[PDB]
């Protein structure tokens, strides 16, 4: 399950990243600061045991946790 | 516009979709990281995106690369 390992906010960040949004775009969409976006990304890399956004995103797509809009 | 990427740029893009680092890509393709970094920089320029994640997600969307 995604929610066994991620929060809902983290799932939303991952989907917004899969959509192609930047840290600025994600914060705009979620009304959070860019630093906070990076904090969510930092947590996602920890929980998924990957080293950057791209591995996390490609892994989320691979497991069906997010979709290509 | 797939025609604008070189085959080598496509290989780097596929290796990025696989999850390899610039060190892994340089290892796999027997090139230096500086050469890999330039290929990445070139791919973002030709694709008109700002970072690796947008390039990879855009290539997946259009079927240029596959999830191994």
């Amino acid at each position: 399950m995604p929610l066994h390992i991620l929060t809902h906010r983290e799932c939303e960040v991952l989907q917004l990243l899969t959509d192609g949004k930047s840290n600025r775009g994600i914060g705009e969409t979620l009304f959070i600061s860019e630093k906070t976006v990076k904090n969510h990304v930092s947590s996602i890399l920890q929980k998924m045991k990957v080293n950057d956004r791209t591995q996390a995103v490609v892994t989320a797509i691979k497991h069906g946790w997010v979709y290509i809009r």
